[PDB]
């Protein structure tokens, strides 16, 4: 059974300088596989923080990742403005690949948010239900054929999705939902990757994301570590 992410507040209000600790819970045991995402209000995700509490690059030693068994925790100290956005957690452990379903920061008063590896998606669009699509993702600042990569989209819900990764050696994996409608591929002479969709449905609508995997442990376990500004699919019955 796939692993449920549970994150049970969706919002928490604090002022600036504060810490502030987010929960994060599986349903099973993950073996401390567990990353932690932040997307900013304008959607830019990246990664904070893999197997459980290193950091990712970039990423200050404010942000302390802990936990184990089904219980984690991200702890945020000397809050800032830069930190205003939404963090999900995400189980490495098992496919498919789940996510939490996001904790926002807030501060008391209203407002607040502030600011070589390259992924770049096209050919999202409107299509009817029963519609096709083909996605690509650009790939520059990497020896791209070296590293896994994987589509993960954003429903309008704002809920992340894996859909489907494909290795440096070119093996598939999908989630279950998305599995005989849709083809991960890659170019490696040109640094591309892409997705085929076939036999649209109104809940594949989303913002659809090219992100790199880097493997973290062997045999399987990955953590995104960047994402690209995504392409949007659009399918309904109106178009
Ligand atoms: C059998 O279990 C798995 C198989 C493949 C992947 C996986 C996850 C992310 C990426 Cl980028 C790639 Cl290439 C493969 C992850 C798991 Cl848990």
């Amino acid at each position: 059974m796939d692993i449920q992410m549970t994150q049970t507040a969706s919002s928490l209000s604090a002022s600036l300088g504060d810490r502030v600790t987010i929960s994060c819970r599986a349903s099973q045991y993950i073996n401390n596989y567990l990353n932690w995402y932040q997307q900013k209000p304008d959607g830019t995700v990246t990664l904070l923080i893999y197997y459980t509490s290193i950091l990712h690059s970039g990423v200050p030693s404010r942000f302390i990742g802990s936990g184990s068994g089904t219980d984690y925790s991200l702890t945020i100290s000397n809050l800032d403005q830069e930190d205003i956005a939404t963090y999900f957690c995400q189980q490495g452990y098992t496919l498919p690949l789940t996510f939490g379903a996001g904790t926002k920061l807030e501060l008391k008063r209203p407002g607040g948010g502030g600011s070589e590896v390259k992924l770049v998606e096209s050919g999202g669009g409107l299509v009817k239900p029963g519609g096709s699509l083909k996605l690509s993702c650009a790939a520059s600042g990497f020896t791209f054929s070296t590293y896994g990569m994987s589509w993960v989209r954003q429903t309008p819900e704002k809920r992340l999705e894996w859909v489907a990764s494909i290795s440096g050696g070119g093996d598939t994996y999908y989630t279950d939902i998305v599995k005989g409608r849709v083809t991960i591929s890659r170019d490696n002479d040109r640094n591309i990757l892409y997705l085929q969709m076939s036999s649209l449905r109104s809940e594949d609508t989303a913002m659809y994301h090219c992100t790199r995997g880097a493997l973290v442990r062997l045999p399987h376990y990955y953590s995104m570590d960047y994402w690209g500004q995504g392409t949007s699919v659009t399918v309904s019955s109106l178009v």
